[PDB]
C-alpha cells in the first residue's frame, strides 16, 4: 500500500469530488437490475464507484497513486462505453474527473 501522507493526498481529493453534484451518479456501486439497465454487466465487466475507491484507498489496497488514477479513469470510461461518450452522467463524469486530477497533480511524492 501507498505511504501514509498519499493515502491521505487521495483521500482528501476523492472527498472533495464526492461533495460535488456532478459525482452523484458514481457514488455508489451500479445495480442494474434495480436500475433496469439489466444488460449493463454485459458491457461493463470492470464496474468503479467512488465508494469502492474510497474503501480501497483505506484498505490499502492501492500499491502506486497511478493505480488510483486508473480506477477513477476506469469508472468515467464505463460511463462512456455504457451511457455513450457524450450522456449526461459520461459529461458529469469527465467534469469529475477533471477535479480529481486536479487535486492528484498535487500527489507529494515518496521522498
Ligand atoms: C448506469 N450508470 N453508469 C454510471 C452511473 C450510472 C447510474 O445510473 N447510477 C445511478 C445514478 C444516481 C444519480 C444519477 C444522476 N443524477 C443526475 C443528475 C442530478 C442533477 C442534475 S443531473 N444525473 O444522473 S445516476
Amino acid at each position: 500500500g501507498i505511504p501514509q501522507h498519499q493515502q491521505k493526498h487521495a483521500l482528501m481529493a476523492i472527498k472533495a469530488v464526492k461533495r460535488l453534484k456532478d459525482a452523484r451518479p458514481f457514488l455508489q456501486p451500479v445495480d442494474p437490475v434495480a436500475l433496469n439497465i439489466p444488460l449493463y454487466f454485459n458491457f461493463i465487466k470492470r464496474p468503479m464507484d467512488l465508494q469502492t475507491i474510497e474503501r480501497k484507498l483505506n484498505a490499502n489496497a492501492y500499491e502506486t497513486p497511478e493505480q488510483i488514477t486508473e480506477d477513477f479513469n476506469l469508472m468515467v470510461e464505463n460511463s462512456a462505453k455504457f451511457n455513450g461518450p457524450t450522456a449526461v452522467i459520461t459529461q458529469m463524469g469527465r467534469n469529475i474527473q477533471a477535479a480529481f486530477e486536479k487535486h492528484m497533480l498535487n500527489m507529494p511524492a515518496k521522498d
